[PDB]
């Protein structure tokens, strides 16, 4: 397998559909580059220990997560040259070109590239002017906005440089953020510029809003990784593209689910590493940026806690309560005492009660 490229088409997928080293689904069983491992989690663990040769409890390296993607490629390959209609056009391209098919092939399978019958011939007769500007017409085209211009300026130029000036213009963006004592993050300092140049309060809910939306691990801490891939999946090259996408974040926290997940996702990244549950101080600053507007009782809430908990708050309390300001009626007449809440908003609601 040695003799058969393979290099810049695993940084070209990994830009343009993302490289995920946990065990995730894609709405199925999913690793590294949209690796298949299965059609239950402890049968997907399993192929995934086979496939790598260790216990990997479904986490893996960069290599690994390499390994496997040359196997996709392989794979992928051998379906493009049993396939009547691609074979042709495949046969015919350059090595530059070939794997700007191949990631055609990763995102719409086979079929779904054979559709492009008129741009495909284009392609086979060398017509990189006409195919580009019949390739931009599709749905594809607008379904995928930046990864498809990436693609489409591979087949018109046969050159990286969509891939590579992405690149340059997100290690420059980086250069103005990076931590003079480590090259490898953004410090303090460097955040402070982010939210400056972003003209966002640090404490905002916008910034944490934003984030959500980067997968942040912890609250002041900002990785060169978190960075660039943060920046690269919401198609953002300039703190001026990010910017304008924060209305369209907004919007998405109208709807229910996606608020959940933004609720929940903020006591993991508010958390100190190391600690399993969020300090109390902590819990009760965070709360009062994602639930103002949305609980009756949130100040009465962190009065309770300040004066009769004064302890650390669980995961699952934290996750609970988004669901007690939902269903609580104003007079608290619709709490059930013996309703599976946890023993802390029984407490609370005890406590309350009175108060009215
Ligand atoms: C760490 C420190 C000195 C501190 O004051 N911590 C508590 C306050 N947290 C914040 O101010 C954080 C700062 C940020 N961290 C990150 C990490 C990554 C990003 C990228 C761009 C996605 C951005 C930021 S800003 N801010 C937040 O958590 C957003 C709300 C704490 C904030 C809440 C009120 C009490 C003080």
């Amino acid at each position: 397998l040695y003799f058969q490229n393979a290099m810049n088409i695993f940084e070209m997928l990994r830009i343009d559909e993302g490289l995920r080293l946990k065990i995730y689904k894609d709405t199925y069983y999913t690793i590294g580059i949209g690796h298949l491992l299965t059609k239950s989690l402890n049968a997907a663990k399993s192929e995934l220990d086979k496939a790598i040769g260790r216990n990997t409890n479904g986490v893996i390296t960069k290599d690994e997560a390499e390994k496997l993607f040359n196997q996709d490629v392989d794979a992928a390959v051998r379906g493009i040259l049993r396939n009547a209609k691609l074979k042709p056009v495949y046969d015919s391209l350059d090595a530059v070109r070939r794997a700007a098919l191949i990631n055609m092939v990763f995102q719409m399978g086979e079929t779904g590239v054979a559709g492009f019958t008129n741009s495909l011939r284009m392609l086979q007769q060398k017509r990189w002017a006409e195919a580009a500007v019949n390739l931009a017409k599709s749905r594809w085209y607008n379904q995928t906005p930046n990864r498809t211009k990436r693609v489409i300026t591979t087949f018109a130029t046969g050159t990286w440089d969509a891939y590579k000036n992405l690149r340059k213009k997100l290690e420059q963006l980086y250069n103005r953020y990076k931590d003079p004592q480590d090259e490898n993050k953004i410090g303090i300092d460097g955040i402070q510029q982010f939210c400056d140049d972003l003209a966002l309060d640090p404490a905002s809910i916008s910034v944490l809003i934003i984030a959500w939306k980067f997968r942040a691990a912890t609250q002041c801490e900002f990785s060169k990784q978190e960075f660039m891939d943060g920046m690269t999946e919401l198609g953002c090259d300039s703190i001026e593209k990010l910017k304008a996408q924060i209305p369209k974040m907004e919007q998405e926290l109208k709807e229910p689910g996606r608020f959940k997940d933004f609720y929940q996702f903020t006591f993991n990244f508010a958390k100190n590493p190391g600690q399993k549950g969020l300090d109390l101080e902590m819990a009760i600053a965070y709360w009062n940026l994602v639930l103002n507007g949305r609980f009756k009782f949130l100040d009465l809430w962190n009065k309770f806690l300040l004066e009769h908990h004064k302890r650390s708050i669980p995961k699952d309390t934290w996750n609970l309560l988004l669901d007690f300001s939902t269903m609580i009626a104003d007079d608290m007449s619709n709490y059930d005492e013996e309703g599976a809440w946890p023993v802390l908003i029984d407490d609370f609601v005890e406590f309350a009660r009175p108060q009215i």
